[PDB]
């Protein structure tokens, strides 16, 4: 029925997901559909992330890669935002307002050849990883529980997702309330505590201006919204 | 130890609350406290609400009551924002940057004599209502389950709270993760669904500009942040 990150989402799947109320279905059959998917938008694909940069100097908006290609953000911090962009679904171009998978983005010149390989791994936190035994699609979380990636790197991707609608379901392709995420084994309370009560390890992202470390949630709120796009933008200088 | 809405909050109470990790406690004996309460701020008192107004005309920021006293917001919508303010803990003065209980606000001239009685009831969704038989402090939720208030009015206050840190615990005086709120009988999934999938019913609040109905979450994102205060402000005109 509705459009998810990659795959379409069934109306049943969302009601089971604790997203839509049993009544709103009896209202779709004998009702609209462009408004329902408009009321439950943040779950289908998610809310805005740090789409681009906006430097006070020229008053222009820029993608993340373009700004590092011209010296306004060191290659280092560029990777983080472009990873958190991948881990939520799509790479973004504020100028044109495009949202696209790593492969498309690379064709369109929105991301470097040097970054492409890493941005192709952080996107598996969207479409799923693979189980060494069984070859079955498992969650980023289940991938941390089987030791296929560092808890610092994995944790950094989970907060990018939680700060833009909730943790994603690999199989169903959409955002999920924290409780359902717990029921389906894709997150837990031990992890919520690490974000609510951050430490010096969980300071994954770096703020260019104030030059300090913080969480996606924290950095994201340091951003300004755009009117014709809505995409949150990180203000910079020089 | 930490400061809550009204009452102080024990370090045990927060760990039980699924808020602080068991390690951060043993790390309170070993070097801070002004930073811990700075990492878990949104729960202690909460995030910003719609504190005031900002009219494009004069470029000034105003409290909600002052704007209706000069004609820039009809008495009707004034009540909504001043109720949602009460139901989150404190009434707000963007100009001076004060946060205060209804009683103090009324002395200070931030709210009218006509509104005082209603703003004194919506604050019970903060400090608790009273159970007829046994006269014990019950949750706003429990007050809805015993028919002491309309589900439309009660629902409108729960979304004001959820959009600013989470539902509040009357007894403990702080915000709570949705799952704990469920465990303690202060919310449920049947209610999350009404917010995630909102209707013409759960549209409680009115936007003066676009002139339409929406949820606190939606209206709040239509707001701009302030630099010296951080309080979200609702932009208007005339």
């Amino acid at each position: 029925s509705f459009q998810g990150i990659r795959q379409p989402v069934t109306v049943t799947e969302l009601v089971d997901s604790g997203i839509l109320r049993p009544s709103t279905v009896n209202e779709l059959e004998s009702g609209s559909y462009d408004e329902v998917g408009e009321r439950i938008k943040d779950f289908l694909q998610g809310s805005s992330c740090i789409a681009g940069i906006y430097n006070e100097t020229t008053k222009q908006k820029l993608g993340i890669y373009e700004a590092m290609k011209i010296g306004l953000v060191r290659p280092g911090t560029a990777l983080e935002l472009l990873e958190a962009q991948a881990a939520t679904g799509f790479i973004v171009d504020p100028v044109s307002n495009l949202r696209l998978p790593v492969e498309e983005a690379y064709k369109r010149g929105l991301v470097g050849i040097e970054f492409k390989e890493k941005l192709l791994s952080a996107e598996r936190a969207v479409t799923g990883y693979n189980d060494p035994e069984t070859g079955n699609i498992i969650s980023l979380f289940q991938a941390m529980n089987k030791e296929l990636i560092e808890k610092g790197h994995g944790i950094r991707l989970l907060e990018a997702q939680i700060a833009t609608g909730g943790i994603i379901d690999p199989k169903e392709s959409h955002r999920l309330p924290v409780d359902i995420a717990y029921k389906r084994g894709y997150f837990n309370e031990e992890l919520s505590e690490i974000l609510s009560d951050p430490s010096d390890d969980t300071k994954g992202f770096f703020d260019p201006n104030t030059e300090e470390n913080l969480t996606y949630l924290q950095l994201k709120e340091r951003c300004i919204k755009d009117e014709e796009t809505g995409l949150c933008l990180l203000p910079l200088k020089e």
